């Protein structure tokens, strides 16, 4: 369990140093209407009908150890999300990239959660002519967010297959469009908490796994990785999982994963930008296999963080 | 078609008078953090995790001809919406009532769209302890909004049964909780527009009608009114429709309404606070019956606006 120490110890050191620098901007910076403002003072107009009706999409790249991770993948997914929503990125993609690097640089944050939001704008879809709709852009940079805290990743967390809620189906809301309409996920969070666990796994209502509240799901069984194809966000972390798995000779099947498979899996882990590779030790109050972080999961964990220093997948920021 | 003239002519006169008064506050007033501010300057903090994840509920009473319509019904539905979301109205209900009356009074608006929003607050559900969650309140007053403009209600609008999208199911998001997660409704709006119509009727994906983008649906067939029970908001307008129908001896069945019934209906109309009683002359590009506003619909229209002057359902505002 060495590489986790090196990763987490490095993170700790950089957090210790950022508090020492006392920079007020290291609490976060936002981009709103062409202007960079401190995070705790960034505000959205109530007249942004888009934002009001959550008629928007968003995406969250990260910065780790001063390096932006797969930014172009996130920008490309955001553009595809916009197109599916009949939205348009209000600024050229390369300018968004420049602003984001500047914001991270000016903030001094070495490990950052970065968020880009495109909304319909001030005039909503209902009863407005196409000429009158002007999409709006919001961006943000802030310290890295953990869906699983570093102290838990060596042991793994507690999940449940949710039984009081199921995933919004693609015929209502396209799950490949990263969105903030979290009604089902929030029910899943409360259900997990009510049942004495932390992470909800949502079904599709048809006996298959989909995803959870802010993460994709992966099963390991007899040396093969399984993760749902339909009904889920096509995560960039999931993508990196496939890259590491291929590089290490593990097969990954992106396909229909029945709920039943979760109860027989050798290993389970979640993956997401806000936290990385997140092992699950128990499901529905029962141990996953031996209740430990599995070997294939640790290989995926190691490779995922290793690739944060591959220039094919990252670039360094000048602060 | 007299009573529509009296209603719309009165509305016109009051709009003519509000423009004459030139009051800048007659464009709207908002309540944000204890302070009343002009609408075009009201802003929401990006750190409102609730609002960000649309982890909120809301409700929209109206003011017509200087009288608040069924405010207590809306406040009661909002409280029930909060309870289902494990939210709490941050101020006592009677104080919210007082603020809203004051806001309408100070604004001078005689015909108003009024909106109350309760969000999870600055600390979201995920990874926060129950002690750290403080729900936040937002309110707004602005000129009356029409989902169907007065000029169209005498003739009726053009609807379609949506075929590219279906209603979010209650097992994902409780439709009796008025909410702003409009992903499916926005797809329905674009589909309607693509097909040359205006109003989408969403199915439940199981061959029954539910509701539309901001309105309940009612069918009239052989002297009986039909409106879906499950999968929809229990509208206050729908409630008033039942009151008028009962008073006039018409039966209303709140039950499963198959999609097939829409294609054989004698009359169809939508109902919502933002516009009232809204007849539909065509469905899927075909006439509804004779393509005219039907008689039972006009009786419902007349009674609905009549009851805006019944003290059992309204009170007058002192401006
Ligand atoms: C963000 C998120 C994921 C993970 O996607 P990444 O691109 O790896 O961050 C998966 N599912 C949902 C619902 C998410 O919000
Ligand atoms: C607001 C709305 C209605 C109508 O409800 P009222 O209380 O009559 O205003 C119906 N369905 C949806 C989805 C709505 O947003
Ligand atoms: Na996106
Ligand atoms: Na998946
Ligand atoms: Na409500
Ligand atoms: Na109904």
């Amino acid at each position: 369990m060495a590489t986790m120490d090196k990763v987490f110890a490095g993170y700790a050191a950089r957090q210790k140093a950022m508090e020492a620098a006392g920079n007020p901007l290291s609490e976060g910076i936002a981009w709103v209407e062409g202007e960079m403002v401190p995070l705790h003072e960034a505000r959205i107009p109530m007249l942004d009908e888009g934002f009001m009706r959550s008629d928007l999409t968003y995406d969250v790249p990260s910065v780790w150890d001063g390096r932006f991770f797969r930014l172009d993948d996130h920008l490309s997914r955001l553009e595809a999300s916009c197109a599916k929503l009949r939205l348009k990125l209000p600024l050229p993609r390369e300018e968004v990239k420049k602003i984001l690097v500047e914001m991270v640089a000016k903030s001094g944050i070495r490990d950052a959660f970065v968020e880009i939001i495109v909304t319909r704008g001030l005039k909503g879809v209902r009863g407005s002519r196409p000429e009158e709709i002007v999409n709006r852009l919001y961006m943000l940079v802030q310290p890295y967010v953990w869906v699983m805290e570093p102290e838990v990743q060596p042991v793994g967390g507690d999940a449940v297959i949710a039984r009081t809620v199921r995933r919004v189906p693609p015929g209502s809301i396209d799950p490949t469009v990263k969105n903030l309409q979290w009604g089902d996920f929030v029910r899943g969070l409360f259900e997990a908490s009510d049942r004495g666990a932390t992470y909800p796994f949502l079904t599709d209502g048809d006996a298959n796994l989909t995803e959870g509240s802010g993460f994709n799901i992966v099963l390991v069984k007899d040396g093969v990785l399984y993760t749902p194809d339909r009904g889920v966000l096509q995560g960039v972390t999931r993508k990196s999982v496939i890259d590491v798995a291929n590089a290490k000779g593990f097969e990954v099947r992106v396909e229909y994963v029945p709920v039943e498979a979760a109860y027989h899996a050798d290993e389970i882990f979640m993956c997401t930008t806000a936290g990385g590779i997140m092992p699950i030790r128990s499901l529905d109050g029962k141990p996953v296999n031996d209740g430990k972080v599995g070997p294939i999961t640790k290989a995926i964990w190691d490779g995922y963080w290793e690739m944060h220093y591959d220039p094919a997948y990252s670039f360094e920021i000048k602060y």
